[PDB]
């Protein structure tokens, strides 16, 4: 019960600091000070454990993001869309990018990555609908459409940065994200 | 001279129909009815040949796209951004997506893919600047910024479709692309 949770917490620590490849059952058992037998008893597979820890860390990232103070949903959206660059979150963002590569070769991470994407979309929907209900955002298009378009934009922009194109500055990410938020909602 | 061009044309045929893995020097020599020795004489490496053929096919896609009749840059942008779904272009688009995966393991395709991305960006810039000069598009932001944002959007939207998320319809691609074009330029 709580002992299962402490195994999960050990796995999350390794995930943040060292990534998925380091999260062997042997490693996690040593870090949790338990037996590999009890790790296997509590988790259906090593990949199940990796996916469970990943989802837990993403909810933790959600919690952390919710402690930064905001007075507008405009500010909230910048944080949710990753345009704020909080050094506290960089290991969580490194893990997210790591998980993105594993969805093609790990069935449990594939499902967990999509669950986190759906949660991200819902957090952005809630922010848009709160901003609209509070009179700050306009009602041009429906909130589900805008949320997917915002996610598509920031994911696509990061993808273009990964290419190493000439004459394209990663530093412009915030400026571009602000422009799209403004066009869609202000 | 022309014989080098005929080898290139044979490589392009295989590329369109069967992809990069089929483009061995042996295969291309057979299809061009030449010797492997003359293929190696004209091209520094098999990967050089693959990249050269890929770039040639992308210019061919540009040419094909320019034969569809338009009366507005709004229409032109939909074609350039892939929102029109022309069945003639589906093998070219399959090759583009194929090349995207090879940039991490083939040095020549890596460079050629970025060259094609820069050409795509310039084609979109030219379309925006023509539409602005013709009075059809507004001048909210500069054309280089808008072009990168448009490319980021459509690449990001296709990336999200690849995930197989629930409650997200690939059929909405045109509708979303139109909305972003309208917000940025109309």
């Amino acid at each position: 019960d709580q002992r299962r949770e402490m195994i999960l917490q050990a796995a999350m620590q390794i995930a943040l600091a060292e990534g998925f490849t380091a999260m062997t059952v042997r490693r996690i058992a040593t870090e949790a000070q338990t037996s590999t037998g009890q790790v296997h008893h509590h988790f259906s597979s090593a990949s199940h454990l990796k996916a469970e820890a990943f989802l837990k860390l993403m909810e933790q990232l959600d919690e952390i993001e919710q402690t930064l103070q905001t007075t507008s949903q405009f500010q909230r959206l910048f944080i949710l869309l990753g345009a704020e660059n909080i050094d506290r979150l960089q290991p969580y963002l490194r893990l997210w990018n790591e998980a993105e590569l594993l969805i093609e070769q790990d069935i449990e991470i594939q499902k967990a990555y999509n669950l986190a994407m759906q949660s991200w979309h819902q957090a952005i929907v809630q922010s848009i609908e709160c901003g609209q209900k509070e009179g700050e955002f306009k009602n041009r298009s429906n909130s589900t459409d805008i949320a997917w378009r915002l996610i598509a934009f920031v994911c696509g922009l990061e993808g273009i940065y990964k290419l190493g194109l000439q004459g394209l500055a990663e530093e412009d990410f915030k400026r571009h994200t602000e422009a799209i938020i403004r066009l869609e909602l202000l």
